[PDB]
């Protein structure tokens, strides 16, 4: 029996240039895995060293230590293939339930570069090591292309404008229906002389007055690539409602939450929208309930602040009944049985789930292979451009590609167009 | 014996969102390695020529099935049951395969993927550090980079005449260290950029292209960057340019912007003594003979003078420029010659004759990080690969400090600019 030898961990840099980490897991036969942790811009905590002399008090050493000072003699001599083992004793360790001795980010590398370990002691792709023998759905992809709110200069509310390739055969072709709206959207903007430097995601955050503009100029881009709205590409929000919400006056910019669920409704009426990502603030229940019943019955409501990949959270949430999709952020929670477990409860109850990138990524594609391996019918993992999202578009390619007659692309979203 | 039984090839997405390829080189024994191609050029006389598929109807004729369909039906049988290790014969075999000095029947994105992801298998074979395999046991010096930061010319829309201006963080004791210094320039830069209302989206190499009037307002920017990060110009991070100078030169006229070469040749003399600029790369048009070589008399005492264009890391190009006394160092680009021991034999041939040499990306990038392994196993002691924001930059970093931590003792942070301090 394989088990847990040594675990490294070492600090590298983001997308961002911020630092994270990599963690490689080592077996007593010298098999290993490795993966790296992502990080976003109210989770389970990233731990960093707060050492202002050094990336302004962003290092990852202490966490780093804990990987390799705490967590190694907590799991060597464990086998590797018990997963939720030692995710437990990894929880276990730290003791608190936001991760907040140990590190979520310390321990998230280590959960991800064992389940890598093990697959790679077996031989087996990793999707069929975590999902088992019928994991074959290649996931319906949530692309970015137009950034507002917090992510822009522009007079946008909401914060993200994607498209979904939702006629595509395949998830290679998803990938080139996507590259070239993207490489036809680029063009206008020059055309225009709109901005054209790419933000995080690898999208644009061109000087638009309005998310209807932003709407009508991802129309354009589409028809403008040759393809159909509706037909072949539909649109997807992220609003991240909690960023324009006054918590004093219950307010979206000076409306309340049912003027905001209208204001929803007629973009849905005039635009072919098929989800809806954080609608309404985290906290905003009654808002949240008026949005599910008005359009819970028509477009993908997703949960991404209102769940934070948060079982308790999301058994909440589908207990009010509210919403219907959860976004899956690894990193949000700190191992992979969690996600797993995020990931059950939500399916069972009839909600999709979506895997999900960070703002801050890195050239680590795990979260292509989780997709996979779960099954979920789709992934919001980035822009067509910045090789941390274009890497995950290239990994579940590959996988596509080694599944030969077994590949299945498949939208999950109930609503589709 | 360990020979090669089988190569794979499969298209994906570069950094640009254009497609690229991907190959796996398969051994008898069941190892395996991977590489992946950057974007190189489709046309002209300058570089070895990359396949496009030119099919109007996927991504916009940049598809490369046809040199993926290279790799699998004329390169695999070409190069079935040889060695994994024969470098130099694979490359051989490959170069008469396809019969042209630059590569243009079979593509040199098809001949490069197969000649580094079989450099991958021989190493994984062995269980060696590829730079370890490529470069020998005496391989171990960390490259000083030139990181850009603000972009300027064809790749911008702003005032600045020069393409790219670059740090280089070379007090650091270590790669690791030239990382964080470079990182934290980075993140006081964007701030400053965020305070004073510009533009901070990024361009293809990761760094910000604001709304500049002048080489010199990007110059005094850095300046600033580097002291509100902490940093001490000259002393710890000096500049680098990339004038591009071919992109704005009027052939013609044989002027830029309206200067004779030796007036461009004393805008850069005034540029080094206001300025802690170390570096110059395309400092004068790729065909101004007389103006590069006046350069150098100016210059090539006192700064490094980089030909990129003037190169195009083609050795014949390299011989003539040093037989006629043009530049002190060398950009190496793997994808303009097409194999790695062509790359090789650019290094060695420009190295033994006292010039520099220097790693370098393109502009459409992949998550592969072998030019890292590369000025590792090569000890050029420089590297150019971005700035750091984007993973397909980033990774080469952090592939560089996997290097040296690997490396423990034995690792060494060395630039290799002749005029080092
Ligand atoms: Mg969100
Ligand atoms: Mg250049």
């Amino acid at each position: 029996d394989v088990v847990i030898s040594d675990i490294e961990a070492r600090e590298i840099l983001d997308s961002r240039g911020y630092p994270t980490l990599c963690v490689k897991v080592i077996t007593n036969t010298g098999t290993f895995g490795e993966a790296c942790v992502p990080s976003g811009a109210k989770e389970a905590l990233e731990l960093r060293d707060k050492d202002p002399k050094r990336y302004q008090g962003k290092g990852v050493l202490q966490a780093i230590s804990n990987v390799e000072k705490v967590l190694v003699p907590a799991l060597q001599g464990f086998s590797v293939f018990d997963q939720i083992t030692a995710d437990a004793i990894m929880i276990d360790a730290d003791g608190t339930p936001n991760k907040e001795k140990l590190g979520a980010n310390a321990i998230l590398g280590v959960s991800l570069a064992l389940a890598k370990a093990a697959a790679n002691t077996l031989q087996r792709p990793l999707y069929r090591y975590l999902g088992g023998s019928f994991s074959h759905v290649l996931p319906c992809p949530m692309m970015n292309l137009i950034n507002g709110g917090m992510h822009a200069t522009n007079g946008l509310q909401f914060q993200e404008f994607m498209i979904r390739p939702i006629s595509a055969p395949s998830l290679k072709e998803a990938v080139r229906m996507g590259a070239e709206v993207f490489n036809a959207l680029k063009k206008i903007l020059q055309n225009r002389q709109l901005a054209t430097g790419v933000g995080d995601e690898g999208g644009f955050a061109p000087n638009l007055a309005s998310n209807a503009e932003a709407l009508d100029l991802l129309l354009t881009a589409i028809e403008t690539a040759g393809f159909t709205p509706r037909e072949d590409i539909s649109l997807a929000l992220d609003c991240a409602a909690s960023s324009f919400y006054n918590t004093q006056d219950k307010t979206y910019d000076g409306k309340s939450y049912a003027d905001q669920v209208g204001i929803l409704a007629e973009l849905c009426e005039h635009y072919p929208i098929d989800s809806i990502e954080d609608g309404l603030a985290e906290e905003d229940f009654e808002g949240w309930k008026l949005l599910s019943e008005t359009l819970g019955d028509r477009v993908q409501l997703v949960g991404d602040d209102l769940f934070v990949t948060n079982s308790a959270l999301i058994a909440e949430g589908i207990a009010q009944g509210l919403a219907n999709a959860v976004l899956i952020k690894p990193n949000q929670i700190g191992t992979l049985t969690e996600t797993a477990e995020a990931i059950r409860l939500a399916t069972i109850q009839g909600y999709a789930t979506i895997l999900s990138h960070r703002s801050g990524e890195t050239e680590d594609t795990t979260i292509a292979d989780l997709a996979v391996a779960f099954n979920t019918g789709q992934i919001k993992t980035g822009s067509l451009s910045r090789s941390e999202r274009i890497a995950k578009y290239n990994r579940l390619m590959a996988i596509e590609e080694e599944m030969g007659p077994e590949a299945l692309f498949q939208d999950s979203n109930p609503f589709s167009k």
